[PDB]
């Protein structure tokens, strides 16, 4: 119908005038329609098939589908990329369909193939990495969690190793632990460390008023990136800031540094081995820097790892929390599914504001100014200082 | 964002104008359009995130939820829901809060919850019992389907006894011979059995035409449902045309014809068990119908169901195939997944017009018409005759 491809064609309009927020706004928008018109018959085909995504994702990129496929500069049969990947021709050309169906791949007019947006981000080795972790690492702890919950009778889930993950993969240990005794999961967490979160804080943080009159001299440290994983934050502060002076340094565990090297500065920023479980060895930084790290951890654990940092700090000091910060209602699905998700493998939570400052005051620390760089979904640069 | 309150009003109002095929063409373009807005990494939490509602979906079900807040007259507390349920009262909140976000519940300003459009659905026995088959019996599969492919370097699946079920469920049975064989998934199945798809191939089966001088004496079958389940076709069929001669005959095995006892009118319906892998014991029928029936087996074991039915056949009798009858190419999400899905449990397909007449044609059958009655995911009654 003509309607049809009018309301395609005003949608992708009004996508184009608005920036990305604004594009996040209407997808969710699309999404909320959709559920809002759907039948009963269609929610339940919905829940039932959507399913179905991950699983053929996974295949395609065990097959190496979604790279040969966004190289291809013409239009590829199903039987030419299934001698080609060495697929059976008839199982290809049935996960082609249902690719094209979910625009994981595009299909032609003469029924060929062609790359989407999705085969070329699934062709991206980072965002491979996480389509991955869903199939390997989240999908077993979800299968595992209503049986689980039945099991314990509804219990609020507080601790990392007594949660649905030592039901999914049969183990005393937390995720964190068990993850280091599994080299396939190991690899493609190395891998999927790689990928950069864009937008990030430097795009509303207001360094220069947050610096205030703090001096680097005589040899004091701007920014310490604590769990800095590649260090994306400390090559993006030096990249937004080359001028402000102050020690820049990644902190994390040596296997971690160690993959960091390749693609760290040559000069300008310190890789330093530390365990966030330890003292914090760097005396009064400017910012110490916490970037997803304690929505991984229940609260008696994200409270010991700032207490860890809280002796280091001068009065000038600051804890940065970089995290997620849902609102106290209208949650989008993207931070209440990462909150189902890290309660059912970590034991942990997503926080609102309020209890993000209930636990930095039991560290003893005060919310001086929060920045949000994403909109819908809350993330934000949240500035602690000592009480 | 206005514009966002915008969009809905607009996609609101031309949804209630159109009829349920434009809604559900609306919906497919909704869908569309989310894909191609996506940001790569949005492409990653949909499919990282998106599986936890049928986890999600099954925790509520086994709490009651659903059917609890669908009685409710008035806006219920996490609280109050959680002492109501017998759930931890951070565990509920943090569910509801995750349902609210994918409107599984909806939540009021006051953070309070009641029942939406999917509270309602996930109420209903019938589709409560599609969203635990797709939690049991789907996911398990699929969750094999990939490392399945892989060890067995991609073959083209096409049978019963060798497809991802056996390794998802550690056996060497087919789907069906193990389902009967488990209790539980046995009593989910009949409760599945009493949703009745809307429309149904009457909405535009021409019965009359189709019929032409047909007569019922001696005591002959006007209408054979071979499989029916419920028997939903057969009361529809009497329900549509009371005055119409011919015996109307459900056939399906013992149980389930018990099950469909209580809800079958107490005249004009006979209740005959019979095993459709068994030589078809009516003779001369006018309609022999099969309506989803042939789609869960391969086609060697879907050709030996028709001819055991071919030998009873007349020149006037007809085998009405009612079934997916998905394009040769554009083909829907809900008519591919459900393909992807058959393949793993089943071995078995979504077969093209072309594939059907292919099929029928090894069974001594021609295609006489062909009669849809659902769009755009085709569902279509196909009229066979003797070749
Ligand atoms: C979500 S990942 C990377 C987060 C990183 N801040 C970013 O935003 O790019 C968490 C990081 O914590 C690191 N990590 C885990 N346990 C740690 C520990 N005990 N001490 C220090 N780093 C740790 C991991 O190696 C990983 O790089
Ligand atoms: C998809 S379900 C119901 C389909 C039904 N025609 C309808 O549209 O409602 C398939 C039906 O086949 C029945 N069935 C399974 N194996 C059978 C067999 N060997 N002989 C007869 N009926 C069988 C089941 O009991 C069930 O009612």
């Amino acid at each position: 119908m003509e309607t049809v491809a009018a309301i395609k064609t005003l949608i992708q309009q009004l996508a184009q005038s608005t920036d990305q927020f604004g594009r996040a706004e209407i997808n969710d928008a699309l999404r909320e329609l959709q559920y809002s018109l759907e039948t009963p018959f269609d929610t339940v085909m919905r829940m039932s098939l959507d399913t179905c995504q991950v699983a053929v994702a996974r295949i395609g990129s065990d097959l190496g589908l979604f790279k040969h496929l966004s190289q291809c500069a013409s239009p590829q049969s199903a039987e030419e990329l299934a001698d080609h990947l060495g697929c059976g021709r008839e199982l290809m050309s049935r996960l082609l369909r249902y690719m094209a169906s979910v625009r994981m791949v595009q299909q032609t007019d003469d029924i060929k193939y062609i790359s989407s947006n999705i085969t070329q981000t699934l062709a991206v080795p980072g965002l491979e990495a996480g389509m991955r972790h869903a199939f390997e690492n989240l999908w077993p702890v979800l299968m595992a969690l209503p049986d689980f919950l039945a099991e314990r009778k509804y219990p609020d889930i507080v601790d990392a190793k007594d949660t649905a993950f030592q039901k999914a993969f049969n183990t005393d240990q937390d995720c964190f632990h068990w993850l280091a005794t599994q080299p396939t999961r190991i690899a493609n967490f190395k891998v999927l460390l790689t990928d950069e979160r864009t937008p990030n804080f430097l795009s509303t943080f207001p360094l220069e008023k947050e610096l205030g009159s703090w001096s680097a001299e005589p040899e004091k440290a701007l920014f310490v990136d604590i769990g800095g994983g590649m260090g994306h934050a400390c090559i993006r502060l030096r990249e937004k800031y080359p001028n402000q002076p102050g020690r820049v340094i990644l902190q994390d565990l040596p296997p971690v540094l160690q993959a960091a090297q390749a693609t760290l500065p040559l000069s300008g920023i310190e890789s330093m081995p530390h365990n966030f479980h330890t003292p914090q060895p760097v005396q009064g930084a400017k910012f110490y820097f916490l970037r997803l790290i304690l929505r991984d951890f229940p609260d008696h654990q994200a409270l010991e790892i700032l207490q860890n940092i809280v002796p280091a700090m001068d009065a000038e000091s600051r804890i940065v929390i970089d995290d997620g910060v849902p609102p106290e209602k209208g949650a989008r699905w993207a931070e209440t599914g990462t909150d189902i998700c890290i309660m059912s493998a970590l034991g942990s939570k997503e926080r609102t504001q309020r209890q993000w400052e209930e636990l930095a005051a039991k560290a003893g620390l005060q919310l001086q100014a929060l920045y949000q760089y994403t909109w819908p979904v809350v993330n934000a640069a949240m500035v602690f200082s000592l009480q």
